[PDB]
DNA sequence: TGTACAATGGG
């Protein structure tokens, strides 16, 4: 290890969530992008720009800032132009903007549970040409695919799924090698 | 346009 045993101590903290934990909040976020649809078809913007701007806003509350291959950013005017045009909205909307803000926040808490188990995997696969942190990055992409894709109503326990999509990014990655 | 038993020190 090295500045990246500062990584494992950040995330090592975080408690696993229960089982109704995971649900609540994955129904927060599904939640979520349902609203910035209805805001998207209102305000007529992109809605991965409209989440992106809202996860900018709540990502002060996270517990973890600095994750490895997740995106950062964007741009504080495209931020301050967007969550302009959305503040100033309508009052009948206004809801909205709570659930959206709301399920992003959930989406974070989410992410942050799970960080312990895309190092737990990663593990799996060093010795095949990333280094422990590409793998990290890698592992952690899966994990933020995982949480758009995720069904709750499907009774599978999270980890399962995370677990494929972990798997399935790292392994993609160590393809792209070649 | 579909990817799903659980898995978060490991076995
Ligand atoms: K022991
Ligand atoms: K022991
Ligand atoms: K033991
Ligand atoms: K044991």
């Amino acid at each position: 290890s090295d500045p990246v045993r500062q990584y494992l101590h950040e995330i090592g903290q975080v408690p696993l969530l229960t089982l109704e934990e995971e649900i609540d909040l994955a129904r927060k976020v599904e939640e979520g992008m349902e609203a910035i649809k209805k805001l998207s078809e209102a305000t007529g913007l992109d809605q991965e720009l409209i989440r992106e701007v809202v996860r900018a806003k709540i990502l002060g509350t996270a517990r973890i800032q600095k994750i490895p291959g997740l995106k950062e950013k964007p741009d504080p005017k495209t931020v301050e132009e967007v969550d302009g045009k959305l503040k100033s909205l309508p009052k009948e909307l206004k809801r909205y903007l709570h659930i959206a803000r709301e399920g992003e926040a959930a989406r974070q808490h989410l992410i942050e549970a799970n960080l312990r188990l895309v190092v737990s995997i990663a593990k799996k696969y060093t010795g095949r040409g990333l280094s422990f942190l590409d793998l990290i990055q890698e592992g952690n992409q899966g994990l933020i695919r995982a949480v758009e894709k995720f069904e709750y109503k499907r009774r599978f326990k999270f980890s399962t799924y995370a677990t494929w999509w972990i798997r399935q990014a790292i392994n993609r990655a160590i393809a792209d090698q070649a």
